[PDB]
């Protein structure tokens, strides 16, 4: 109903597959988004498809440089922000023995480091701004199912569950909510190019409705937790993946 | 903007509390509600409050009989449920000392094999109509805290759960969703009425967020699960209880 | 090293498969074991098997007199129980469509009320002979995969963690800890006579090791816990499956 | 009666708290065990304290030359090692906005990918050596709580975790078990400097038994993980707290 009319959200990785499903959907609730991704020409394609509430500014959610320069724009644009969506990531095929320190390390930076930076910023802006803000990280199902052929990635997406439930109660005094979602294998755009595509008969199986995951499955549901039907969650993780794991 | 239009939930122990604030709450959405509760009286009375979206059927969720009539009943009016609620239940006060097996089997009945005979007829109905089904049981997060002063309420509760889970892969073919929420402390009719009214300001501490829970804040979860937003979830556990658990 | 000697524990459906492998480890851990099951023979069999440590005692766990009776006879013959095993349950497979009230009923009232029924007594007699105890019981890893065929049994297993949890809490004060194990799919006696056998292949690919679980497994964990080792763990469940599931 | 004569354990933070209470118990379980630490001294005396079971090899878990020339030095005397507790972490008292990028970064690089550091190297001697392994990482509670003033911690130890039920796949096939363990708090000698002291009290009162948590307790424990009662067990945590959070 445009319940999210007049609010701000902020979408990382939102260039493609679930951020961008993510950003379609928060501003169809009505709010104002900030499309954010690595890739500039990709996130204002996509805010120009999203088309006018959609708004593009690039970030490496891993450098603290550009992150600043990300939050401050915000603030200029729309007073800061009241939703945070943390989705950018690496999502990477790699055997155990091909796990280097330096595969490790990026996949840490990235997906865990690079998220708390965009937290630390976020959650800064909407305290300055009293705003009564929610986080949404996106973790992983990986994480409750111990997948192979990604160590670092599920380790980072424990990282992320680990940040999520300290800083719900970190920021609870400031009425800010701190939330993430666990998706199970979605046919996102990064899905279909990686060798995880070959999985989904596989994880069809195993899960209890027996559709391929969709990146509209993950937004309508990070379009709830935004919502104010969720005021009285935090420190949750949601998991969406049609039943294959049960948490 | 009245997702739920057309559809038909039923809600059980919805004379009161929680279980009216949700009753309350899917009719807001649009769905005709069935509110049914052991106190006929109270059930009736909820029904009027709410609408003409609104009808009651009495019925004790533990006695085979009165489910059978509840839900025949139900298909002559509406051709059968769309969404079911299972909401009845008893919360005791009890000192370990005072758990009989005598209170451990009244327990039991209610909260525990009493959702299983309102399930096993509610989803029978669902699938003769060949309806795509969403299965809501609220269960507690004093199943995730070990909460003393209610060992039998804490075990039928994990017994919602374990049936929850089970039920998911049970019915994910006929496309049939069954999930669970865990209230913390709320503050209902019947809290009001317990010794638990006295815990609010313990438990407060201990939640991330300082409100003293609302029967609205576990009705606005359970109108987004009874919502297409959570069709890719089933056999998932919401946690609504302002931080004071992880899950 | 005989750690369990001076010991009295209770193993009850001991008359084979997991309860007698417990029974035959406990009694290697010096305890005397009082070997309880519904079959009087098998009991009796099993303790004749086991050595002296070993005692049989027919029992119910399903019915209070038996279980009465069970603790009076141990009180007189040990003075009471340092350690309860609750192993004894009903393992079904029934396809949904199959469960009955009736079969609900039976599975509820043995593998969840029968357990308390015991544990009631088991814990009372330690608490009056003054003893820092140990509660041991036997759960399930398809509470944590909502394993299909077996409804009523995982919600009675989902009420057996319930309970332990609340339990725990109940009784830190009395020195006694109350904690669960999740065994996954083990080639018992009771699962090589039953459909559940066929299963062995799947469940091995998904476990991460890739033996058949074999009930020693199982016995070698409890004696764990039932030792000094584990004294500062209560409340918890351990997940004994090659990996099938990450808890 | 000395079950790990013949192993050879790492044990890394060793040179006191828990790491020290560790060693010590693996030595007197009849092990070798390698006494690592940053503090080489410490380390040492440590060492020389445990006794003749115990040599003492300094290293800097998060730094990839020292932790090889760790290793290289264990195969040249002992032909690799059985064993791997990861122990050394960063125990930090840091309110939540004085949580820096640079103090973030700390925690992450020591506690979370300083153990992969350590792991990556210490699983490859294993699999180098044909030994069939056991890893067994100390987490934190923190991690299922959302314990504040240590957000960088309790992602980090969130990342163990993850990283935990990966490995455990990921090693199966080497018949190498991956473990966790969860301590709550205990009375460590860096807790005992820690403003971390002050929580004895309030800790011990959410507590089900209400003891100050010692080093030996999860000592005790991970000598339970180390041996092959534990067989069976891979991608788990342990949660050893006294019943502080239920898992
Ligand atoms: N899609 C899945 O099946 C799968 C499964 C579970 C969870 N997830 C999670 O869902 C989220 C979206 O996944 P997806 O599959 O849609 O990913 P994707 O590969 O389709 O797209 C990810 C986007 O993140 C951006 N990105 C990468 N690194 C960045 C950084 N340094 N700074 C800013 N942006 C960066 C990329 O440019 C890309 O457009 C991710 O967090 C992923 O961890 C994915
Ligand atoms: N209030 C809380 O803090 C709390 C926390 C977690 C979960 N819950 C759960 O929420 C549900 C309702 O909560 P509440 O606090 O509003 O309870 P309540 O006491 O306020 O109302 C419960 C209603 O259930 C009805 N009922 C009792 N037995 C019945 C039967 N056999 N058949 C049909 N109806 C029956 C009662 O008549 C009553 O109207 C319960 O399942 C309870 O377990 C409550
Ligand atoms: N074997 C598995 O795949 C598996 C998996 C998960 C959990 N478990 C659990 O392990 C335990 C033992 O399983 P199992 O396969 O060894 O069982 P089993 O069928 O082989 O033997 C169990 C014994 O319990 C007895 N029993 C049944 N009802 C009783 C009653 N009411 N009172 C007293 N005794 C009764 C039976 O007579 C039998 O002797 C059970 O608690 C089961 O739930 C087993
Ligand atoms: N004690 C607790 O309340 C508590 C609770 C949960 C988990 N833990 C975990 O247990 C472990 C030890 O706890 P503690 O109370 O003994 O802490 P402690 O401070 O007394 O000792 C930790 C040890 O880690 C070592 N260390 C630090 N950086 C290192 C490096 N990079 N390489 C090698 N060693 C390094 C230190 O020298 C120290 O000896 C840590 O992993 C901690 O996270 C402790």
């Amino acid at each position: 109903t445009e319940r999210l009319a007049g609010k701000t959200a902020l979408v990382t990785g939102a260039a493609q597959g679930i951020g961008k499903a993510i950003a379609a959907r928060l501003a169809a609730d009505g709010a104002t988004v900030i499309v954010s991704d690595i890739n500039a020409e990709g996130a204002k394609a996509a805010a120009a498809s999203i088309g006018k509430k959609a708004r593009a500014i690039a970030a490496d959610i891993s450098d603290p440089g550009s992150v600043k320069a990300l939050f401050a724009e915000i603030q200029a644009l729309t007073g800061g922000i009241d939703i945070l969506v943390n989705n950018a990531s690496i999502v990477p095929f790699v055997a155990w023995d091909d796990v280097d320190l330096d595969h490790w390390r990026k996949i840490i930076d990235v997906n865990l480091t690079g998220t708390f930076i965009v937290t630390r910023a976020g959650t800064d802006q909407m305290r300055a701004a009293g705003k009564a803000g929610r986080v949404i990280s996106i973790a992983s199902n990986t994480f409750f199912a111990g997948t192979p052929n990604m160590a670092a990635y599920v380790a980072a997406k424990g990282g992320v569950i680990g940040f999520t439930r300290a800083l719900a109660t970190e920021l609870g005094k400031y009425n800010i909510t701190a939330n993430a979602v666990t998706p199970g294998l979605i046919e996102s755009d990064g899905v279909k190019a990686s060798p995880h595509n070959e999985a989904f008969g596989f994880v069809e199986m195993l899960q209890a409705m027996k559709g391929k995951g969709q990146p509209e499955h993950i937004a309508d549901v990070v379009s709830f937790l935004a919502s104010d039907d969720a005021r009285w969650i935090t420190g949750q993780t949601l998991n969406v993946d049609a039943g294959m794991v049960r948490h």
